[PDB]
DNA sequence: ACGTAGGGGAGAATTGG
RNA sequence: CUUGCUCGGUUCGCCGAGACUCCCCUACGU
DNA sequence: CCAATTC
């Protein structure tokens, strides 16, 4: 299962300022800091929604407006996952310590757990939410316009020597000639590895240009928790079914994204969001 | 600033109002 | 083989050559 | 039609 990587597109609010990392945060931030003995009292969380309505009521922690069970599934298994982690760690280091012959246990004198984790940013989706095409109806306006889900995608850029002089994408004369007879990516006009900053090059950087370029044949998928939505560019994934041997040219949107997983994985600071391939 | 080293993580097929 | 990314040619129009198991967090060397 | 239930 390898992974595969999407840029985003847009969005209407930023992601620190969703319910559901904003849930996570204050479930995390409430439950590394805790007592042995109350993890123990406090991990009374099922798989419910009786369980967990009232578990946020014992234990005070906020809730701004998430209450989907498999989200909270998602942030209260991991959450205790991690707490976990730092005590088998050091129970796994006392078990390299048991090899080689009291311990080094993970409780301070004030009884929390001293190797506290780090709040982890990662929004991880589940199956109620899972990236579908875009469709200009029924998902909110964006310039950006989406394609059929049924019909074959394009195929990108052939018969690239048939293409009109002095238009984007020529290939001059004197170059022709020692071209690529075996087959490889067919990088686009709008591609930043041929515009970017290098010593031999005396072509001017412009990214209004070129971004502009990139999205009018992009390929966006959807994903919406509450009333936040966020499009992406499944184009990513469009390379990966590509340079790995597993799909043809004339693909359409609906099987294409059929390859991945429902579950993506969104980086919240970096801008990018991971798809893994359903196997 | 960097290897390292080591804990966490990366669905989906029914069922019920 | 439409995005993204590394290393090179270049007439600056784009070309050839690659990588693709990754993110988070706590620690310890230089 | 889509969250809660479930492994």
């Amino acid at each position: 299962c390898p992974p595969a990587k999407v840029n985003i597109l847009a969005q209407s609010r930023p992601l620190s300022e969703w319910p559901i990392n904003l849930v996570s945060k204050g479930v995390q931030e409430y439950v590394y800091g805790l007592t042995a003995a109350e993890r123990e009292a406090n991990g009374d969380f099922g798989t419910s929604r009786k369980s967990l309505d009232r578990w946020f009521a014992r234990t005070g922690v906020p809730t701004h407006g998430y209450t989907t069970v498999q989200g909270l599934n998602l942030i209260l298994r991991h959450t205790f996952n991690r707490y976990d982690g730092v005590i088998k760690k050091v129970e796994t280091r006392n078990e390299k310590r048991r090899s080689k012959a009291p311990e080094e246990t993970a409780f301070g004198p004030d009884g929390k757990l001293k190797e506290r984790p780090g709040i982890n940013p990662s929004i991880y989706c589940y199956q109620q939410v899972s990236p579908v095409p875009y469709n200009p109806a029924k998902h909110p306006a964006l310039p950006f316009s989406g394609v059929d889900p049924g019909a074959p995608l394009p195929l990108g850029t052939p018969n690239r020597l048939s293409i009109p002089k002095g238009q984007p994408g020529y290939v001059p004369e004197w170059q022709r000639p020692h071209l690529s007879t075996k087959n490889k990516r067919i990088r686009k006009w709008y591609a930043r590895a041929n515009w970017r900053r290098k010593p031999g090059r005396k072509s001017v950087l412009d990214e209004a240009k070129l971004k502009e370029a990139a999205l009018k044949e992009a390929i966006p998928i959807i994903v919406t928790i509450g009333k936040d939505w966020i499009v992406m560019d499944a184009r990513g994934l469009l390379r990966a079914v590509y340079w790995r041997g597993i799909a043809k040219p004339g693909l359409s949107l609906k099987e294409l994204l059929g390859f991945f997983s429902g579950d993506p994985v969104l980086d919240p600071k970096r801008g990018i969001a991971t798809f893994t391939f359903k196997l």
